[PDB]
């Protein structure tokens, strides 16, 4: 695998859902 | 890769839904 | 890779960049 | 990939951003 791929998609998820929550 | 593709459609669907709660 | 990370690496630049823009 | 690659550092750097932009 490719860790910066996979550093970038979980915090890509964790971004969604932060600005989420925050928009809430 | 599941995680890259799911953060590919959430990251897509994340510009729509700032757009939307922009506009 | 595919045409959907292609995809979302444009739409992750452009996001940034319509983001900080909007932002100032 | 050079574009995969720069989405991905440019993803991290808009996570840092906008938190601190929160904040
Ligand atoms: N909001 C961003 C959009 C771009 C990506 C990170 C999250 C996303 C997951 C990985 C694969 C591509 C490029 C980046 C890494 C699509
Ligand atoms: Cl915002």
């Amino acid at each position: 695998s490719d860790p910066l791929v996979v550093a970038a998609s979980i915090i890509g998820i964790l971004h969604l859902i932060l600005w989420i929550l925050d928009r809430l």
